[PDB]
């Protein structure tokens, strides 16, 4: 998925001298890559004690300067604003519209004026009835309808196979969440390769 990574790095653009906050950072893969492209500062946040422990361990192996915090994005307080916030596969862990809105509000509160959010999530549009994504390597096992989205149980065709639950919020739910948070504008980023897929989201503060 080169164009996914390309779009992701295109969505972020130039990071030279930019402060980056990596939300749902895991062991800090993405923030670390932006550290090597000349980010002035990188901070990582994840809700998992396990992931942040492994992140700090990896930073030791790399001898990098990256700061890691255990926090829920919905109520995190770093007492600092950043040029760029990355939130790849964070928002489909939001179990409610209120939680989704909490997360966007928290992102906005940590953005410098004219700062941008770069996100990637399960396509808001996707409905099971349209067709399953076996070809893409993602098996949709169950669909539970929510007010303004769906709960999807997804099996990734791996060995062993693993089952993930996505809260797939529709475009309108996202638009309202982005609006309430006080973003100036945003757009959906959906690349098309020549010779089911996840969607990018870029949001700019005034
Ligand atoms: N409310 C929340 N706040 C912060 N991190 C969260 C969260 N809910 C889930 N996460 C974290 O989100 C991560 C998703 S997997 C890692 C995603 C990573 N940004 C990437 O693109 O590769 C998990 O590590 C999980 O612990």
């Amino acid at each position: 998925r080169k164009v996914e990574v390309r779009t992701l790095f295109d969505m972020v653009g130039d990071v030279q001298g930019k402060s980056v906050l990596d939300l749902a950072c895991g062991y800090g893969y993405f923030g670390r890559e932006l550290y090597h492209r000349g980010a002035s500062k990188v901070v990582g946040v994840d809700i998992s004690e396990k992931m942040i422990a492994l992140a700090k361990k990896k930073s030791t192996e790399y001898g990098d300067n990256i700061e890691f915090h255990v926090a829920n994005v919905s109520d995190m307080q770093l007492n600092e604003k950043f040029d760029i916030i990355t939130a790849t596969f964070l928002f489909h862990y939001a179990k409610s519209i209120v939680e989704l809105e909490s997360m966007f509000r928290s992102v906005a509160n940590h953005l410098k004026p004219s700062g941008k959010l770069v996100a990637y999530m399960a396509a808001p549009d996707y409905q099971l009835e349209k067709g399953n994504c076996h070809n893409y390597g993602l098996n949709i096992l169950s669909e539970e309808p929510l007010q303004g989205g769906f709960i999807h149980q997804v099996e990734f065709i791996t060995t062993p196979p693993i089952l993930l639950t996505f809260y797939r919020w529709d475009r309108e739910t996202y638009k309202n969440a982005i609006h309430k948070a006080g973003f100036g504008h945003f757009e959906w980023r959906k690349p098309m390769v020549l010779e089911c897929m996840h969607t990018g989201l870029t949001c700019w503060m005034p």
